[PDB]
């Protein structure tokens, strides 16, 4: 999908996680988030169209999705442990990574 | 899967592409390669276990899979155009990227 | 996904079909369209939140996706016959069905 | 699949749900039911082959699968809440919807 | 699925192959056949419920699906070579294997 | 995949099961094992390349995967019952079947 649709997927599933009433919903939403972040990490955003693939900006953009995906997976592990509230709190913390990328490259 | 199993998947499917007799086989194998490279780009290899995630080494390791995946996708586009020989030749060129990573980090 | 994300999926894949250079791309995009239309036909749109499920409006809304999905499948059959231009022309004709629903319920 | 195979899938999975000993089995079976009902709602049954797609009969036939799918999803939510007995009881109630369609159109 | 539903899947997809107008349909149907045969080879049929798993009957029953799956895959290879008529003729030949099993164990 | 890659998949997932901290991990790993065993049961191993498909050796090789898959499924049922330790103990017992095949045919 387009990068912007991956972003809508990330945003909508974060909301599902916040309002989830059970572990299965949190796991389902985190899985959809892992997939969207995977589809996005290789894209090139608008504000970076004019840059060498090896530009530290592109490398930094990637690192951001690398960090996000690591955090998504850690929250998913908590959900697999049936620690629903802890998984939801970890999902909240993701937003720091969303925000840090958006501040630089959105 | 473990990083080493992703590597076996990449290696075996390159061989299928070389010996393929039709576009469907080349597409199938390139698809399996995209998936293995996706599963690998987030891993941390042995020779790099002692490094900051932001270490230019980890960033470089990622860039290598970024490059590989771009080339896999370009070869896949050729196969979707039914340009089997051209796709096979592009698959050959991938090995430069395999080799460059292995020289540094394997 | 939310109804609005199904709509983004339909819109983006129509654009891929228009600019496609081969049958595989058209088939891939039509498949993603079938799936989005399937995810949408059971939803309830905003302008209809206040209506009996059996309201002729909800029945009409459904009929619209029923028609759309039939047309998506017919275009997909053309693509499976490798009739790329004909499939692209059929994809264009879909927009009449998009438009007719939007005029009533969007 | 043919409409009659979707019906066999619905019937067999209802039986699995009745005899299930755990939530995972109920969820698995309800998921297979959602998929079969999705594959069926767009079909046209024998006793209706001679009717305008907009015939209130075809619209009614669709509404029946719309209702069924809503009930399947509600039972699935109960199973995700680990309310196995409640999910099984909701699966029983589905049969009212099966029966009402069959009385008219089977 | 139940063994009898795997059999319905095999039967219906053979019919799709006979009436197919393009390679994609033949491949799609053969793929569904491979999956049904995979789901069946491990089952135990009624007329054999009273037999040691190592009974030469169970071993023979398995061999039959082993043979069938090999033939399904060979027909699929022909379809990937875009040899539609040859794939359809190979699909016809499958029925010898269906028949031989049914004569013994159905 | 090649038979040897199916074997790596079986081996790696057994290790995940041993070190699992929750049911979801055990189920995920057992599912990957079922799939690898399914991909392997139809192969022909090196030490048997020179044998009639109906050779009691090939029939015996198959029986071994038949037994393995039955045991994988039984362990999976325990995991679906949330009996994690019991599922892990059943996964241990699988190794008897791995070993018996390897002694004869590896
Ligand atoms: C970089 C490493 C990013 C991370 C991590 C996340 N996002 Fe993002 N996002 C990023 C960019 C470069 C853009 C602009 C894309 C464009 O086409 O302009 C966005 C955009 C969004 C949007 C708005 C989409 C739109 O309609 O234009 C949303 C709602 C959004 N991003 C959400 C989001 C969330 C919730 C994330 C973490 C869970 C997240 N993004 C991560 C870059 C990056
Ligand atoms: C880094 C960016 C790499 C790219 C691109 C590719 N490979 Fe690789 N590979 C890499 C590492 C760090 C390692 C060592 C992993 C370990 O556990 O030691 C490997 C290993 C292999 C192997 C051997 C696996 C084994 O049995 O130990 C193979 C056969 C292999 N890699 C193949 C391969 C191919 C064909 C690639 C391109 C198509 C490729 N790799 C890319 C790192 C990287
Ligand atoms: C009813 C039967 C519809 C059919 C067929 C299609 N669409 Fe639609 N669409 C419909 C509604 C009720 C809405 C409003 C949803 C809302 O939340 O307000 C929409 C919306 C769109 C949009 C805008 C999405 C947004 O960002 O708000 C787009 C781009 C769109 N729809 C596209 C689209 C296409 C391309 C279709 C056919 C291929 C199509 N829609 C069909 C209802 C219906
Ligand atoms: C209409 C909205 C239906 C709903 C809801 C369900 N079924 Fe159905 N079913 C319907 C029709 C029109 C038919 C006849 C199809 C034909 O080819 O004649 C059927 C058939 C069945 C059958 C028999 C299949 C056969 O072997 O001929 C079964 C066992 C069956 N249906 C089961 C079933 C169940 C369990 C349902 C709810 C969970 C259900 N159906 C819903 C139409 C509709
Ligand atoms: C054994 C190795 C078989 C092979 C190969 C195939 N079939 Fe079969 N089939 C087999 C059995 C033991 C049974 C009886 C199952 C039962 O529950 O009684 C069947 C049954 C069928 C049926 C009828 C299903 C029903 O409604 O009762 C059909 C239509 C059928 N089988 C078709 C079929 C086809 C087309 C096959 C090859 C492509 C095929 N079967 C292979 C055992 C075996
Ligand atoms: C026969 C019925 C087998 C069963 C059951 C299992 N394995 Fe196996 N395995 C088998 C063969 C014939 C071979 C040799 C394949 C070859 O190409 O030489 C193997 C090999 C392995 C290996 C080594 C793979 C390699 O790198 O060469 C491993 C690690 C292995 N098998 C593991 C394994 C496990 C864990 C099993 C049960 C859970 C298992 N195998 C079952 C044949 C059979
Ligand atoms: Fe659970
Ligand atoms: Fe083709
Ligand atoms: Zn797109
Ligand atoms: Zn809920
Ligand atoms: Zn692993
Ligand atoms: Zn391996
Ligand atoms: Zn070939
Ligand atoms: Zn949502
Ligand atoms: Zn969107
Ligand atoms: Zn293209
Ligand atoms: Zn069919
Ligand atoms: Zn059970
Ligand atoms: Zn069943
Ligand atoms: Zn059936
Ligand atoms: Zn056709
Ligand atoms: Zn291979
Ligand atoms: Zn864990």
């Amino acid at each position: 999908a387009e990068l912007e649709e991956n972003m809508h997927t990330l945003n909508d599933n974060l909301k599902h996680i916040e309002k989830a009433d059970n572990a299965a919903e949190v796991k389902d939403a985190l899985t959809k988030m892992q997939a969207a972040a995977q589809d996005a990490w290789s894209a090139t955003p608008p504000k970076l169209e004019d840059k060498s693939p090896d530009s530290p900006e592109m490398s930094d953009f990637r690192s951001g999705f690398w960090e996000l995906i690591g955090q998504i997976n850690a929250a998913l592990h908590l959900a697999k442990q049936c620690k629903v509230k802890e998984a939801q709190a970890a999902a909240e913390q993701l937003k720091t990574t969303c925000n840090a990328c958006h501040q630089k490259y959105r």
